[PDB]
DNA sequence: AATATTAC
């Protein structure tokens, strides 16, 4: 039985290559009930993988482990599944994934929130 | 969970 109940989410999509911008744009509508405040999306192309950090205005309660899955819009139309965690420190997470980044592979939206 | 071994 899986439950993530948090305002702040650290997503990881292994073996995933989605352009960070489209991952950001569609995760923003998937999460729109929780009013996303800030989103950062970083593709790492050295095990190719996505990291996403999401700061919402309301505590998101996620109980469907597939609710955030993403599908390519071209062949082979693969489902991409994330590790979904509550972020223990948004500053540490942000630091981790932006350090992992070229600035071509990054996508931000909104104003970063200074958690307390 | 459920990608996968990536994930503060
Ligand atoms: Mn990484
Ligand atoms: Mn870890």
């Amino acid at each position: 039985r899986f439950r993530v109940y948090s305002k702040y989410l650290f997503l990881t999509y292994p073996q995933c290559t989605l352009e960070p911008q489209y991952a950001l744009d569609s995760l923003r509508t998937l999460l729109n009930k929780y009013e996303p405040l800030y989103i950062a999306a970083v593709r790492e192309l050295h095990s190719p993988h996505l990291h996403v950090l999401v700061q919402n205005k309301l505590r998101a309660s996620i109980t469907n482990p597939n609710a955030l899955n993403l599908r390519m819009d071209t062949s082979p139309f693969s489902i991409f599944h994330p590790n979904i965690q509550a972020a223990k420190d948004c500053n540490q997470v942000r630091d981790f994934i932006t350090k992992e980044v070229s600035d071509v592979n990054t996508a931000e939206w909104g104003t970063f929130v200074a958690v307390s």
